[PDB]
């Protein structure tokens, strides 16, 4: 139409952003750190062959995976890094023989001059020691092998039963046969030997490392390379000159234009379809889960300060029901009642858009998807509960059990049962707009985008597929973060935006030319920095130097529309003073002027915190990114979600008040207690884990006796002060929400 | 009145932070590096007891001072760093003393596991040797006395005359005899001496040096703090949550209101007094030092590429007008011409405000004010000619010589007739008020903050005094940015603004509320971060830990209100499409539009790259600092300048038309060539001596060989293809304004 200009900008924009990020996982794929041949001794004892780090990768997924602990940077926070501890207890061993057969001393005794001797021999087997090209053989020295086996006892413990190793165990919060089978559980550090290994060798032509000298450690030198700088420099450059810029856009390319409402609620009028009924099971469970979800998260908060039960009536509560099981549900049902929400708030309008009516069988398929749903759900939750009792054999680990990686951590054949109910969303979806497409009208402009997003939205859950079981990491660290940047980070922020503006512009609010202009110009600035940007996850995983570069720049173009975001929270709280109708819809446009203020402190201010590569490098795997993860998902997605089930609640039985003095106590209570589990217990405790994490290195700040402070542990107490005001907020918004259906 | 929340909000602010200033200015006196009473050799040879440090401070200041190099950061960029180049050579002079009476090479023959054994020895003798307590004795070993009596050659060389140091001498852009007397050439390297001990020493209790670790030297393990990292991780957060936050309130606080305009010109009506119509010669000097100080810019331009002159028929050239003069010329005349802007753009409105008269002899104070400038430049212009030639006696050269601190560098006799000139010059404005205080009618309260902004620009001035020649350089270096970031950056942003809204409020632009509120609520904002970010210019001079705390965080909120001014060019644009006589003040209404612009890439964004401590760290003294003091000098107060000095050419002679298409050329003629002498000469220039900063060291970054490397060469050659074209632009604005009057 006349926006023939905006859409070609967002077609250039497309094109561009999708051949960086396609290129750049190219070169994943030939420059990630290979698993060696063989790893040979120097004599030539051949120990720890390719196919057995591929066999302790696979069994690293059955001890929990990346929810125990934590590989290169992601996973849990209360056990070690197993990358970076491995690696300094394993260069403290060596420096402690070889400083034996030299002068006879434990590198403690021994005078700084001889410290700096031993400490420059030690960083040169280390680095200077690549993969032999020609044939991939490492070649280790014989004092490198003693060390290796000096501190196996000490894994072997922390992995199995072991009397000694208790109130180690309890700190970690790990249950006792973690990994039962002792010829498993030495396959498993052959994994975590590569992974260290990978983390401190050079390239075959550089001097970094595989993982860009990650993490820190002081007696090798890793420490930022030069353009860490750089381009950690450029970064906020590029921030600050589109914040001001696009501010500069939008008071010169805006008039605030001012339009009349209609006398009488226009939605209320198109009477509810046997389709739109069924939709009150799905508000329901929206608000069931969320309840569930919260429950799980305090329950896992308390193995963090004791490590055990409390139930001394009945069996073992961390035997069936440990600190990884319960992690993995309390992350997993984060993301089903929000993709609920939203599945609930699209088929809602898709009848309305069909005129007034549903074309076949609607109310069929959409009991279908509910039936589907509670199938996903109860088998992934019963094939992860049974796959880290061991009792599940451990080939069917992968498709039934438990994959290892957060936030995929439901096994494969549930995730194809996911996604195949996804497509059928989208089919039911889309089957309600043909009739609004083909009509000899005008503008079908604004309903073009909105369907772009409901295909995107559906569609972007196929790359968490394709990777296998003994995939290299570095790949599928390339393949999870499509589904858990791209089609969250990004694909959620197009599709909230088009059905505000559909939405409002139903309803009389705003002006056609408004709604599709500024939605179209932000869907953009949306995917400029929304789509290279996934490559900020992939800075020390095995990524080149260029990934590094491309991921800084671009997602610092990711935080310029998020800032500027209190022009739009003015809008959405002064359409409730239109009229004494729009004054019903009340609280789902204040759940909407809570989403766009954490979308700016919770997505913006803490989200670029972590950003650059130089703030990243000693921070990556501390509980600043919890912090990040608490208030971006939950302020800005959950908010989300709940505003829109509170707005399908209304129109669906409207007879029903909402009862402001329940709803201003579960409104505040939310938003009192995510600011409180913030600023009292998680902050603090990042910033002190971070002070240490940049004088002594990672090894240090996640150690067992450093979270162990009376300090730190007295901070991660009074989080739960904090936590029960949001427990009563979510059961409050939860029995309003029951109350009106 | 009414706003009494606003002027208390506003004194609560002054009062906190002249405090946070004024209680770190008492730790600068009692915590600054201290000039040891003796420097003893290890056997009891005394060397450079503490007056030869003083007069060798004093000294330093007749060859130029800062202009022709820079000592612990502040000065030019053509000479290297005496600080950080001392350092590095009498670092490499010991190394490769100790190398031979050990091993029997040069340090470079040496393997790397000595190489260690011999930094770990040089970096315990440099940092570990503290100033002995109870006395000011500093103990040196007998190595570090030889390595510097062997490097004292080369600067008795790059100091004085000496065929074999020439093409070294015209790559610094140095005159021959720089300093002449060698027996005063010997106490300069004294001083030299201590300000490179000052930064390889640790602090009596601490394990960093005096000047937190600067310069960036791998020998002796001169990194950042750890605190250093802190203190920068955290301001980045202070300035996204302050912007984000601002722009909230922006959206719920403001609701666009509309006005109605006089129908002819409210100020064109009231007739020229004796006095306004005195001040057409002021115009023409704002406009005829204005094309003297971009002269003198390409002119001092000219010897970073060759060194000497082109004039084979006279005299030398680089004898008498050195590269110093130059620079010291086109520094000093930037500051004249744009006060000189602001003074007369004052004394216009001085009369408007007592009603329509002159109440005294006015006329006669503003010709007294006209003689006692040309008094002032043309004595400060020729003590400045006569102290580089060392044709005045030395001990006059503090007060009618070369202060030698840059931006300070008129001596101390013009200096103090300048403060008189400025008291007259308040005294003339206040005078012109008293009648318009005194009166029974209301709201005065836009008035009071117009002259309280008076009085300030006015009388921060004087602390540019209260500082001797022989006075420790931490402290000048506290007083010196009380009058360069204060009386500029934090006092020229409220005069300007309430100027705008006294102005804009008297022609009917503005509601009476609307200006007197936003006004006074912008004087709080530039005074929150504008005062305590003074210490971001005192970082690695002298200052304590704390120091670099303080005013990295403050000087966060100093560009939050800067990046969101793209709401202000909006209205000041729109001004002139709301009659057509408010069309014929176009192009005074085109440059404030312009500073609103600069004030946001240029003191915002090139300003915001360079304040972080870690950014500073490895960047202060490179080309970066002139991208900024370009862009934010010129940018801001420049086009402020001549826009006053253009408003004030009409309405003095009402008659004349403003000739559109010569000024169309010299708009965009001026913010073209600034852009082009930024993006394709001083920015590339300064990352690649950035990055060579960081891997090597800042001796390294300024050494002579770098600075000339057939790209950095080709570089600051094409800079004159964008100058030439600012030098079109001045020539044009400065041809209109003197055809107007
Ligand atoms: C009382 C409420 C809550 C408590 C006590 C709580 C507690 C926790 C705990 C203990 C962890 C794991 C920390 C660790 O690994 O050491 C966690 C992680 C997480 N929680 Fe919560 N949580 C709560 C609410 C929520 C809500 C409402 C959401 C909504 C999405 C949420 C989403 C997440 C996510 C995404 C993570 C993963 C963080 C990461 O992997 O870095 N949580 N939470
Ligand atoms: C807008 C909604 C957003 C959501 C829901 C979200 C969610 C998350 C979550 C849950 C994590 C933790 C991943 C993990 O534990 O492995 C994360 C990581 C991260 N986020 Fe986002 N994020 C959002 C936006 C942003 C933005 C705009 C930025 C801009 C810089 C950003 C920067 C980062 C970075 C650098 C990480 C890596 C931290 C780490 O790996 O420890 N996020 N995000
Ligand atoms: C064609 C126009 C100009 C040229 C070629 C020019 C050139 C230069 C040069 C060569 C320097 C010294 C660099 C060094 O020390 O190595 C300098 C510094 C400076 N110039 Fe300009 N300049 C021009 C215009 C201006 C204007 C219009 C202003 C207005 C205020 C200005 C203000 C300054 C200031 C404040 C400095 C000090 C920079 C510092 O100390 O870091 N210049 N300029
Ligand atoms: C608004 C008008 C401003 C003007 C006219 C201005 C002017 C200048 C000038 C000329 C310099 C060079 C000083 C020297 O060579 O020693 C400088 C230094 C500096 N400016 Fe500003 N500035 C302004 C605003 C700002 C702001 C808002 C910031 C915020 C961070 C800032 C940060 C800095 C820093 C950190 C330095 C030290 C650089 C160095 O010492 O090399 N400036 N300023
Ligand atoms: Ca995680
Ligand atoms: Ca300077
Ligand atoms: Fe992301
Ligand atoms: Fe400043």
């Amino acid at each position: 139409g006349q926006y023939k200009k905006l859409w070609y900008l967002l077609f250039a924009v497309l094109a561009v952003c999708f051949t960086i990020l396609g290129y750049m996982g190219s070169e994943v794929y030939k420059k990630a750190p290979p698993y060696p041949e063989q790893v040979v001794s120097a004599s030539g004892k051949v120990l720890m062959a390719k196919d057995d780090i591929l066999a302790g990768q696979s069994a690293w997924q059955t001890t929990g995976g990346m929810e125990v602990g934590s590989v290169l940077g992601h996973g849990a926070y209360q056990a070690p890094d197993w990358t970076a501890d491995w690696l300094h207890r394993e260069l403290s061993a060596w420096l402690d023989l070889t400083a034996q057969q030299t002068y006879g001393k434990k590198f403690d005794e021994v005078s700084p001059e001889e410290q700096a001797v031993l400490k420059t021999r030690l960083a040169d087997e280390y680095r200077n020691q690549s993969r032999i090209k020609e044939d991939g053989s490492v070649v280790i020295s014989d004092t490198r092998v003693k060390a290796i086996e000096s501190i196996l006892p000490y894994y072997h413990g922390v992995y199995g039963d072991d009397p000694a190793l208790q109130t180690t165990r309890e700190h970690f919060a790990m249950k006792n046969n973690t990994l039962p089978s002792q010829e498993a559980r030495e396959k498993l550090f052959d994994f975590f030997f590569w992974t260290s290994w990978s983390a401190s060798t050079n390239r075959p032509d550089e001097t970094f490392t595989y993982t860009n000298n990650w993490p820190h450690e002081p007696l090798i030198n890793n420490v930022p390379t030069t353009e860490n700088y750089m381009w950690s420099f450029t970064s906020v450059v590029l921030l600050l000159m589109g914040i001001g810029l696009l501010m500069w856009g939008y008071s010169f390319l805006t008039k605030h234009e001012e339009v009349e409402v209609p006398t009488e609620d226009p939605i209320s009028k198109v009477q509810l379809t046997p389709s739109q009924k069924a939709l009150g099971k799905y508000v329901f469970l929206t608000v069931a889960l969320f309840v569930v979800q919260v429950l799980l998260g305090g329950l896992t908060a308390h193995y963090t300060v004791e490590g055990q039960g409390f139930e001394a009536l009945g069996f073992e509560m961390s035997d069936w029901f440990p600190y990884a099981l319960t992690r993995t549900w309390h992350i997993q049902s984060a993301i089903f009642w929000i993709a609920t929400g939203f599945l609930t708030a699209g088929l809602f309008l898709a009848p309305i858009v069909n005129g007034g009516k549903d074309p076949k069988f609607q109310r069929a398929g959409v009991n279908f998807l509910y039936i589907a749903l509670f199938i996903v759900v109860g088998g992934s939750y019963a094939g992860n509960f049974f796959a880290l009792t061991h009792i599940l054999p451990p080939e069917f680990n992968f498709w039934f059990g438990h994959q290892g990686y957060e936030y995929l951590d439901l096994g494969r054949f549930w995730q194809l049962l996911l996604m195949v109910g996804l497509l059928l969303w989208l089919f039911l979806m889309l089957r309600c707009t043909v009739s609004a497409f083909k009509e000899k009208g005008v503008d079908k402009n604004l309903l073009a985008i909105f369907v772009a997003s409901m295909v995107g939205v559906g569609v972007f859950y196929a790359p968490g597929l394709f990777y296998g079981e003994k995939s290299p990491i570095a790949v599928m660290e390339y393949w999870r973060w499509w589904v858990v940047h791209l089609w969250v980070e990004g694909f959620f922020e197009v599709f909230a935006t088009a059905a505000f503006a559909f939405v409002f512009y139903n309803m009389g609010f705003v002006r056609r030319s408004t709604a599709t202009a500024s939605t179209l110009a932000a869907a953009a600035i949306f995917m400029l920095g929304g789509v290279p940007g996934t490559l900020h996850h992939l800075y020390f995983s095995g990524s080149t130097s260029a990934s590094m570069a491309i991921g800084a720049c671009f997602s610092a173009l990711e935080v310029v529309p998020l800032v500027l975001l209190g022009r739009e929270a003015y809008e959405h709280w002064s359409y409730q003073h239109l009229s004494e109708w729009a004054k019903r819809l009340r609280w789902p446009l204040m759940c909407f002027v809570a989403v766009a203020f954490w979308n700016m402190i919770g997505a913006g201010v803490f989200g670029f915190l972590i950003n650059p590569p130089i703030s990243l490098f000693y921070i990556q795997g501390l509980n600043t990114s919890a912090v990040h993860a608490h208030a971006a998902l939950f302020g800005v997605y959950g908010f989300l979600a709940l505003g829109f089930v509170l707005l399908v609640a209304r129109y669906l039985k409207p007879n029903v008040q909402f009862d402001d003095k329940l709803m201003t106590w579960g409104f505040w209570l939310l938003n009192g207690g995510l600011v409180g589990m913030i600023a009292i217990s998680l902050l603090p405790v990042g910033v002190i884990q971070a002070y240490a994490s940049i004088t002594h290195g990672l090894w240090y700040a996640r150690s067992e006796e450093f979270l162990q402070m009376e300090i730190l542990d007295t901070l991660r107490w009074v989080r739960t002060a904090a936590d029960l005001i949001f427990i009563g907020g979510a059961i409050c918004v939860a029995i309003q929400a029951t109350k009106i259906v």
